[PDB]
């Protein structure tokens, strides 16, 4: 009966609505920041059959039978994880990135203990101390935040607000911010003060794991992230981090957090490990920081200065640009919409002290890994670029279709999964 | 290249593990009470390109553009819910099971408030209050138990302690109770006391869908479920309940406990959903139950317990049989690895006052779900009530090659997932 036919002969309605998904993420140039595209392969693996298995517990340690191949499966996950980071330990269950932080959390400190992270507004996650987030219900928050003049972190004042608030958690992490974090710096603070230091590499793993950003690896005792940014894997979290810390994390994680670990997301991670040891998955993350270098150099230009958009500090480091909007005529959600009219998705962003309500914002966050993995390069980045300068310079009044007709042209020039709708879920 | 490279060639190894594990799943006979199969139209769904977008909020107050398709698909999934459970709302973003229930009792309680649930040795679940999950760690557990001399919940026993302890949250539910809970009394008692009623119905959800296990939706304030048991989902959870606690259970699912959703899996719930409206799945749940009465009743034969081993209750009302090793020479990993030796996957079960370590049980917990959605009806489960019977009653000295011949027949004869190899990712 039904538990062999296929999703357009079972739910036509839901069959119909992942071909428009396609369509769009196929149509559009995709920037939002923490967006990719997942490999076939790792397609491939979120479809399988090990979404059937029960496998609480840990590899070879678990309170179901038959788990002697998803303990494989979860193993080589671990051991990749931990050879591609460098890492003592690694759990890969954590069904997400905010579950993986739950559970480090859990790990390193009890409710009402003090807890330290970069502020939402300066670029932190809401899992960072949010005060509806478990990590503002459950601990007692402070963060810290960028200087006003360079729009970098201050390790002086990081310094002075750990030395006065004693947190029990230092958080290095973010989910909005151009430059490299100073982890030596983050490392000096923790253990002059007493604390543990998490850092959450969610947005920028994948250049951590292609040797274009420092590791916090060495210097953090845990290191959480997500698989689904930068390192370009299926939707799920990951931890790993030094090795007094591993029986601490792996019972927070699971009964801790978590039941059933997803056991085909994992086998995902594995693959999507995997690839990120290539030097094809290198190239890409090259493509991604000189992609992001690129608009920022553009966005620096006289034209768009003189209009009143800069780049926040300056530059870039990593997948990413902020542009800064206080002097525009455009708030962020104004240039988000003309971004989205000519074809481009991006997401406002808040800027410190930012004028503007908080669901309007000053600010734009631009990224390049969604567009690196789909094969742009400098050629191509310089012309995004010029699309993105164009609509921010000139406002709401500028020549839409024309722009509109140079992203299509470049995401018809670059198809993305070009021959999806032939490919088996299982073999070649 | 990667990108677009089948899974057999970027990573044989996890390809290769694929392919064990269905071949496991279609060789052994799978009766873990906790999982069943998915069909293809879920695998398909789960392989999709959703897993690409993020889509935190809810459908129409997303914090990204472009939501308009993963938007209908999370409306689908919500409206048959409420449509399948007769509920006022649903929330279909929870990542499993255990994040279903850390969302509601974010809701409904405060870390240091009293909750009273099933204690595990008496067949409640971890997240009912185990000391190493959140709902042990945060709040101040109370427990009631089955009687010792039936083994069903006394709910004049319940009644007292919720009189003695005054909890802020009762959770009715089980992951190892053979009975229909009394949802009309646990109700009652919510009411005298002022709590809050949660029912857990991860385990019996599908019997619940199919009409064959009174619902808890009348009486619960929330419900929550795992959509991956007798659902037969994909690996997932749900809420659902009353329309006044719906800002709260949203609010406490995202922000408060997760970030982005997994779009692909919801895409997934909304196949299983209307698949569980089908005739054909009320017929599988007819034929589980059934079942599962054939299996109880075959243990409970003289043969078997002249060799110390007794069924839980006397008898079953739902998906599994609780099998009681304590006065048998088998311990409950004993007996679960001779049984994974005749071909038959369960796992071992904790009993009231276990004499034996708790990894270890005296216990056994079989499930028929999977293999009635495999096709198995009351004369193949006579079957293989009758294998695990004679396995059960002579032990270590039993002629396994006899038993597990009788095993492969069954699985030989009703063919398992037959022409995946063939399945494609999208269309046929
Ligand atoms: C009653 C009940 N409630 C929650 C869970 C946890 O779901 P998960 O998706 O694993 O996080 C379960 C799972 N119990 C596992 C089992 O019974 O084998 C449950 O039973």
């Amino acid at each position: 009966g039904s538990m062999s036919a296929p999703l357009a002969e079972v739910d036509p309605d839901i069959a119909e609505l992942l071909a428009k998904e396609l369509g769009r993420q196929r149509d559009t140039l995709e920037m939002i920041a923490s967006e990719n595209f997942v490999p076939r392969a790792v397609l491939q693996a979120q479809g399988s059959v090990l979404t059937n298995k029960y496998a609480e517990g840990l590899p070879g340690r678990r309170y179901y039978g038959g788990c002697e191949h998803v303990d494989v499966v979860e193993n080589l996950a671990r051991d990749r994880a931990k050879a591609l980071f460098g890492a003592e330990f690694a759990n890969v269950q954590p069904h997400s990135g905010a579950q993986a932080n739950a559970a480090v959390l859990h790990a390193l400190m009890s409710p009402g203990e003090r807890l330290l992270g970069l502020d939402l507004a300066n670029g932190g996650h809401l899992t960072h101390g949010m005060r509806l987030n478990f990590s503002g219900k459950l601990y007692e928050n402070g963060f810290y935040g960028v200087d006003p003049a360079t729009h970098l972190i201050d390790m002086d004042a990081v310094r002075a607000t750990a030395l006065e608030f004693r947190p029990k958690v230092i958080i290095a992490g973010w989910s909005a911010y151009p430059r490299v974090l100073d982890f030596a710096a983050f490392r000096s603070i923790a253990d002059e003060v007493g604390a543990k230091l998490l850092v959450d590499m969610a947005h920028f793993a994948g250049l951590v794991a292609a040797g274009l950003h420092p590791s916090p690896v060495p210097h953090a005792d845990v290191v959480s992230t997500t698989v689904h940014k930068t390192l370009g894997g299926g939707r799920s979290g990951l931890i790993v981090g030094k090795q007094q810390y591993a029986k601490a994390i792996n019972s927070a994680v699971f009964p801790g957090q978590q039941g059933g670990p997803l056991m085909h997301v994992i086998a995902g991670k594995a693959v999507a490990l995997k690839i990120a040891a290539t030097p094809e998955f290198a190239d890409r993350q090259r493509r991604t920081l000189s992609g992001a270098r690129i608009i920022a150099d553009r966005l620096m230009a006289p034209d768009v200065a003189k209009a009143g958009v800069s780049v926040v500090s300056g530059g870039t480091d990593v997948h990413l640009v902020l542009v800064d909007l206080r002097d525009s005529p455009l708030d962020g959600q104004a240039a988000e919409d003309l971004l989205h009219e000519v074809g481009i998705t991006v997401n406002r962003n808040a800027v410190p002290n930012d004028p503007r309500p908080p669901m309007v914002t000053s600010g734009l966050r631009i990224g390049t890994p969604a567009l690196a993995t789909r094969g742009f390069g400098d050629t191509e980045f310089t012309e995004v670029a010029d699309i993105i300068a164009t609509a921010l310079a000139t406002g709401s009044s500028v020549d839409v279709s024309a722009l509109k007709d140079r992203a299509t042209r470049l995401a018809r020039a670059f198809p993305l999964y070009d021959g999806l709708e032939e490919w088996s879920l299982v073999g070649r």
